[PDB]
């Protein structure tokens, strides 16, 4: 197919500037847009690009794939802005987010260890904040009838203000590929990330997005060490569907790991929502979350 729509860019509003790193279908930069947010002359922006070499089938897969994010808008799931698919390069333009995926976040905080100071762990305070935002974009995302299906650290992208939020689905990158497994066919899965059920049928619901919620916690908590580290692939399997679990992290507060205890139910059904996760760390958000997210939104019931 390939039809443009009302998200269609001019190709001379968008400056492409620095390389913020490779994606699946390409090159992937920073720049500045023109009329993207609303008549903002100048807005600092992510733009997504097909390599030069790419077929007429993969370029159309691109726009498609990418277009999935259109119906949505939340504060807390990063935002398409717009899409160049008139002429080359084939563009898409997206919310600029300055400090990257949580993942590489959370390890750029681990000690450096060469004799110099270093910032303490993250704070409990800082931690619900990151967990509020995350809970508050997958609650706006199930309220809208999607399964994620890989929620993760790596998933999740850091804002300038330090605002955590759900990033662009299905970005490929290379850097975390052996935070995937294939024990089937077209079933390369992140099986560190998944629920006992999802790992017996390969279904997923928001129950399973949950489970991941409860890993994405632990991670954070761990400044992103691996699930199920001592583990290979094939007993993380094993362990998870047998009633296994992570170990509470070194100088985890309990509140936290009870939290992720709760995301960690072996029946799907005894697991919080991502609703019930919100109203349970509600009094610890900053004052502006009643104001930006979904929890709070005339759109949540
Ligand atoms: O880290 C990621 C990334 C992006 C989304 C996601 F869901 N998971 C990882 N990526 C993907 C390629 C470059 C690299 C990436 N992306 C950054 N910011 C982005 C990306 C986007 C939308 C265009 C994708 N908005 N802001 C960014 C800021 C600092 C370092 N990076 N690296």
């Amino acid at each position: 197919v390939y039809v443009p729509d009302e998200w269609e860019v001019a190709r001379e509003k968008i400056t492409m500037s620095r390389e913020l790193g490779q994606g699946s279908f390409g090159m992937v930069y920073e720049g500045v847009a023109k009329g993207v947010v609303k008549d903002e002359p100048e807005t600092r922006v992510a733009i997504k690009t097909v390599n030069e070499a790419a077929s007429m089938r993969e370029r159309i897969e691109f726009l498609n794939e990418a277009s999935v994010m259109k119906e949505f808008n939340c504060h807390h799931v990063v935002r398409l802005l717009g899409v160049v698919s008139q002429g080359q390069p084939t563009l898409v333009i997206m919310e600029l987010m300055t400090r990257g995926d949580l993942k590489s976040y959370l390890r750029s905080l681990r000690p450096e260890m060469e004799n110099n100071p270093v910032l303490a762990p993250p704070s409990l305070s800082k931690m619900i904040q990151m967990a509020g935002e995350i809970a508050d974009g997958m609650a706006y995302l199930n309220a809208n009838k999607f399964v994620h299906r890989d929620l993760a650290a790596r998933n999740c992208m850091v804002a300038e203000d330090f605002t955590v939020k759900i990033g662009d689905f299905g970005m490929t990158r290379d850097i975390y590929e052996t935070d995937y497994y294939r024990k089937g066919g077209k079933g390369l899965l992140p099986v560190r990330w998944m629920s006992p059920e999802s790992l017996k049928d390969g279904v997923f619901t928001t129950y399973s997005d949950v489970w991941s919620f409860g890993v994405v916690l632990w991670e954070i908590a761990t400044l992103a060490e691996q699930p199920y580290q001592g583990l290979s692939n094939e007993q993380v399997l094993r362990f998870v569907m047998e009633g296994g679990l992570l170990d509470k992290p070194d100088n985890c507060p309990d509140m936290l790991f009870e939290l992720m205890r709760m995301c960690w139910q072996y029946n799907p059904k005894m697991r919080p929502s991502f609703l019930e996760i919100i109203s349970s760390i509600k009094e610890e958000m900053e004052p502006g979350f009643r104001e930006v997210s979904f929890y709070y939104s005339e759109e949540n019931k």
